């Protein structure tokens, strides 16, 4: 599915990301309008061999499974297919586990380098939340 701005927004705050860790909705907006365009079918190869799936590309090397990336983690302990689903609660839940992992948004390398320290809030301007 592809969501709408405000659409997933309003999603992200019922999932109970706003201000989860200290980071406002519009970071979380910001951070999936980037990694994929509001796309919760992306997936995107990385030069390793792992593959990022999802609203947010979270990767197969540490966070899912995705059955083809050597010597990797499934922390978030979901097939990475599950990130696919236009039910953002995977995303989530693991993006939760991902930001608590002591780097915070910095994983998210789109994030580090085209949302952070920017006027973020204009992500949910207009939004009925
Ligand atoms: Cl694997
Ligand atoms: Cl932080
Ligand atoms: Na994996």
């Amino acid at each position: 599915k592809v969501f709408g701005r405000c659409e997933l927004a309003a999603a992200m705050k019922r999932h109970g990301l706003d201000n989860y860790r200290g980071y406002s909705l519009g970071n979380w907006v910001c951070a999936a309008k980037f990694e994929s365009n509001f796309n919760t079918q992306a997936t995107n190869r990385n030069t390793d061999g792992s593959t990022d799936y999802g609203i947010l590309q979270i990767n197969s090397r540490w966070w899912c499974n995705d059955g083809r990336t050597p010597g990797s983690r499934n922390l978030c302990n979901i097939p990475c297919s599950a990130l696919l689903s236009s039910d953002i609660t995977a995303s989530v839940n693991c993006a939760k586990k991902i930001v608590s992992d002591g780097n915070g948004m910095n994983a998210w390398v789109a994030w580090r380098n085209r949302c952070k320290g920017t006027d973020v809030q204009a992500w949910i301007r207009g939004c009925r939340l």
